[PDB]
């Protein structure tokens, strides 16, 4: 039971990222695996999990 | 049993991120793995989780 | 039970993430990972966790 009558209603919402970048340097050497990201902007209202970053094992 | 009139709600809202960067260096060497994330934004309203930033093992 | 009548609900807003960085230098050298992350905001209203930070074993 839920009723709305002239109601302006706003659920899950994302207003303006920003990421102006500049003369960044990112190197990698020797390892198991790079997981380099950016950005990452999501909405939801009803979920069970997000945006995921994982590894995995290395050897040298 | 839920009732809105003339209600102006605002639940689970993301407003500006501004993640301007420069210049950065960023070297990864002899590691297991680089897991480097940058900008995250979420919005929710009903979840059993958020943005999750796993590693895993390594070696040398 | 739960009503409103003409009122301006905020519920689990955010408002503003200023995150002006610079010239850094971050270098990792053999460990098992490096699990560096940036901005990280999230709104919720109802949730059973939030942005997870975990690491793992490493070996010299």
């Amino acid at each position: 039971g839920v009723l709305y009558v002239g109601s302006k209603t706003k659920e899950g919402v994302v207003h303006g990222v920003a990421t102006v970048a500049e003369k960044t340097k990112e190197q990698v050497t020797n390892v198991g695996g790079a997981v380099v990201t950016g950005v990452t902007a999501v909405a939801q209202k009803t979920v069970e999990g997000a945006g995921s970053i994982a590894a995995a094992t290395g050897f040298v």
